[PDB]
């Protein structure tokens, strides 16, 4: 939807240099930026590029007007900007509109107002939608369970039972919260299915990729806590409790039990043990192996990464054999002294 | 509800408490209410069972005396606990009946008290034992076969020529049965190889949500009896899994790996292919499996969390621990 | 489904040694072959036991066939051989066929010829599905993308709106393509959503396994080369940039904005971070903990293998100190220098 560049920038609460009659038809990135788009410029290195920009304005600094070429917007957060100004312009549509008739909801089902279920997908009984909130084409969800006002699923995504969902939630596709934990006990070998009974939680605001699994608790809940952001291909295993903020970046492997605090940040593919705690304020790099408790704020990180393979081969044998060149160096300062 | 003293027998433990106690339901030790059931393995809990709340506690002999309520005894309290949460089991059905949004092939065969939810689709040749339920959405292939008591949740993908056994359970997102990845390469372009094997899953199977089975290249994959998988698994073309064996979340096995029996593999491990496992193998979390186990016992691999600063230094002395080797070669050599 | 030995023979350029009007239903491992399967040897070692297969017919070298104990086909690449009549005789049934009446498909989509739309998938508007398009069961197409012709969608496979896929892909069950970037900003303290405008854009004969997962980009557009080959369980982030005919094997995890180019081979379970660039004809080893960029092509390699438990716990405590081990290893050789 178009918008005048001055009624823009006063929605940004941006100051305006140019023609604010200019008519604003959506964001685009520096270089493909053309007329009618508005961009923006985080980086200084570009003022001598911008000239070579298209877009019909640029939102910048107050030290960048100088450089500019085009109508600037001036803020002191032109990447916060960016995303506000993205979200007044998105062109990503809606998972559904109206209450399509193939979806299938039970009689018990309660829905607020404005809400849009789209094409097959099936809730159950005792489910309660709130206000504006948008189900996608093919989605399940269970009995019971209840999805707060504005919250919304993408297509084809997977609600176990009794499972609470807060407000303006966004769940993209594939995405199951409310599985069973993986609880058995041993019998001679044999694995007896322990039921799960639990649930999940999900606070406010939560974001969570595609392809995601979050578990319900065995006997207590599995909880997401407010504005949380999860990436695809997470595993949040029973009993996992996420603190408000954190963010979890795509393919973490947790286990069951795991406490993490708020603002936390833990780097894609990394691997988190259970029945323990990681406290707030914890950074942890990109494919961490996270095997004990983290009591510290602060960044933490593991790994040995990439030589060629001719290095490698060396740099293995030399580690797996590490203990025996440790006491040649023992042996050896021995020796000498 | 059940009478504790009718629970008891069922799971053949001693009372030691008023038998006419109402059991409604479990809970934790921390949220045990009045008319719940819970239990304790660890001795540390001992101290403030007067804290607990629930109707009774599934204990062992030697926690008797710290009890300050009605007990039930037992050799192993959480086997008893997983015996009286399914007695006591809330847990719906993914489906009762036979939904009329569900799309069925007119040749499939389904057996008495077949289950199927709205919007699933049953291709031709199916064939459903009795008890089994399929969940809203799902998608069984051709000619596939699910015995009895076997129960798919909501969104699963069967494909074709699966066979699956007897009382397993698969959750939400999970694929079995796709293509493995198989492709013969035609001067740098790749040609794929058709996937004809099946899957093949024994009884008593359960198998996570968002987990990935690929169908055999020939011959099939297989699944032995009482095995548990967990989420996020991928189990490659022609692997074969032991009887009774676990596999944790989001562990990945390459093609033809055989696993034996009473196996556990942890989570987020990487097994290469080609080889076997022996039974009665523990690989802890993350493993980095490339070469055949041949004895029983447990495996790792991995160089844990340290601070950023420390990790920076442990990183760039091990990538360069070939010069650290060639001094200390040298130093030898010298002295 | 059924062919003559000699026609079979012909169309894979093929020598036939036996009988042509033997009748082949279909292929099978040299294990489980019986009468009317064809099967394949790309081992000599089994030459002794040919006997033991029941195959009626057998695919390999000139140097296997003295030890036949069948008809054979002689070929320069069994292996190759045997890709090419799998698909000859492939037994794998199509997703779907004709549009099946609970499908929902917005008035304003474009079907062009041989269409086929599996029960209970949904159509979004603006939607251009080409000629021999198969669109599995339960399948999610969002809206305006186009999918090229002869492609075909396996069962439960979302597509989100805006995505470009091209001639002839193959996308197994459970496969997101288009969803969210992984992409926020900060407002003190407080995380605000980044809309992820741009798309997915997906070449000509790629094939994508089951539950992976391809992100829209932020702006501009995640990209797969023609060709490209990705397993089960895989993770592009938005903005990944994927080149011709290279290969990504099961479990492996891309950051955004990374660069991949054509002819690699990654291995499974590998994390390539982003914001870098890989060169052409680069192989990655599983479980490849990929930190830098790549500027020549060749075999790299990371990860310290398995080991007993209690042998680990030893190399970790001691891999865990190795400044230690290094500055000794220092004083030690100050005082053989004698210094
Ligand atoms: C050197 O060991 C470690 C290295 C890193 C993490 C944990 C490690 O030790 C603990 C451990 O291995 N587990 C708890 C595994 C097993 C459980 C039973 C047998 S193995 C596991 C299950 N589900 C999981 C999900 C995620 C991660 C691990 C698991
Ligand atoms: C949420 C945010 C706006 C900022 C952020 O913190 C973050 C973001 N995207 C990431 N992608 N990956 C990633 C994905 C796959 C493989 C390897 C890495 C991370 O690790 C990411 C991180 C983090 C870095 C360190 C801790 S979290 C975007
Ligand atoms: C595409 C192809 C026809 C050939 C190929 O190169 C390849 C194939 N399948 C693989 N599976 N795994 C795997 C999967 C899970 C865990 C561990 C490993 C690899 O690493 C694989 C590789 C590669 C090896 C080295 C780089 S890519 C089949
Ligand atoms: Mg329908
Ligand atoms: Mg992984």
């Amino acid at each position: 939807g178009s918008i005048r560049l001055a009624d823009l920038a006063q929605q940004l609460d941006a100051e305006l240099h140019g023609d604010g009659d200019i008519v604003i038809t959506g964001v685009a990135s520096m270089q493909s930026a053309q007329t009618g788009h508005i961009t923006f410029m985080v980086n200084p290195k570009y003022r001598e590029h911008l000239g070579l920009c298209q877009a019909s304005a640029v939102v910048m600094t107050q030290d960048d007007l100088p450089f500019a070429k085009s109508a600037a917007l001036v803020v002191k957060n032109p990447y916060l900007t960016y995303a506000r100004m993205a979200q007044i312009l998105d062109t990503t549509p809606q998972p559904a509109q109206n209450i399509a008739p193939s979806a299938v909801i039970d009689a018990t089902a309660k829905l607020g107002n404005n809400v849009s279920i789209g094409a097959n997908a099936v809730i159950e009984s005792g489910v309660e939608l709130g206000d504006n909130v948008i189900i996608g084409a093919g989605c399940f969800v269970g009995k019971n369970s209840k999805i707060g006002a504005g919250s919304r699923l993408w297509a084809n995504v997977t609600i176990y039972h009794e499972i609470q969902i807060g407000q303006n939630c966004l769940i993209q596709s594939g995405t199951v919260v409310g599985a069973d934990g993986f609880g058995y006990a041993n019998d001679r070998g044999n694995w007896v299915k322990i039921p799960q009974i639990g649930r999940v939680i999900i606070g406010d605001r939560v974001e969570i990729g595609a392809c995601t699994t979050i578990d319900r608790g065995a006997l207590d809940d599995t909880i997401i806590g407010n504005g949380v952001i999860i990436d695809n291909q997470c595993q949040i295993a029973h009993n996992v409790v996420i603190g408000d903020n954190t963010a979890v970046a795509g393919g973490v492997i947790m286990a069951g039990s795991l406490k993490i605090g708020r603002y936390c940040m833990i780097g894609g593919a990394s691997v988190i043990n259970g029945h323990m705690e990681i406290c707030d304020k914890v950074t942890v790099t990109g494919m961490g192996m996270v095997m004990r408790p983290i009591t510290e704020p602060g960044v933490y990180s593991s790994g040995i990464p990439l030589q060629p393979n001719k290095v490698w081969r060396k740099t293995a044998a030399l580690v797996m054999n590490i203990d025996d060149m440790s006491k040649r160096l023992k042996s050896l300062e021995r020796k000498v002294n």
